[PDB]
């Protein structure tokens, strides 16, 4: 009846900011099982919603891993949905900030790297009969 994961995002800084992109980071919004599973055995899609400046917005991913990679300059909330393959089971959904910006510790270490990443679990308090599969 419990299945845990890891939700969050990476990122990293350019060292200069990119001229006609505006850009500052690379970065890497995702879902992942605690250890190593195929979570495609009962996910049928990941939504991932970012924020409205990038184009089709909404990014359906159906098959691991279940990630999203992309440059950017600004920090902002993504809805992460995971669909499940039998649709009577509820969708799990998540919040995260896409985290860009480190902490004044570690900008003077001149770290280059961010995570920001949470331990989470999806519990199935009384799962279907088809979500015996898990
Ligand atoms: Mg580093």
């Amino acid at each position: 009846i419990v299945k845990p994961i890891v939700y969050g995002n990476v990122a990293r800084y350019f060292g200069k900011k990119r001229e006609e992109d505006g850009h500052t980071h690379q970065w890497t919004v995702y879902v992942k099982p605690y250890r190593n599973e195929d979570m495609s055995a009962y996910v049928k899609k990941i939504q991932f919603k970012l924020h409205e400046s990038y184009g089709n917005p909404l990014r359906v991913v159906t098959k691991p891993p279940y990630e999203i990679t992309e440059t950017g300059w600004g920090e902002f909330e993504i809805i992460i949905k995971i669909f499940f393959i039998d649709p009577n089971e509820r969708p799990v959904t998540l919040y995260h900030l896409l985290k860009l910006f480190q902490s004044d510790t570690n900008a003077m270490l001149g770290k280059k790297t961010v995570v920001s990443e949470f331990y989470d679990e999806m519990i199935f308090q009384d799962p279907t009969a088809m979500m015996q599969q898990l």
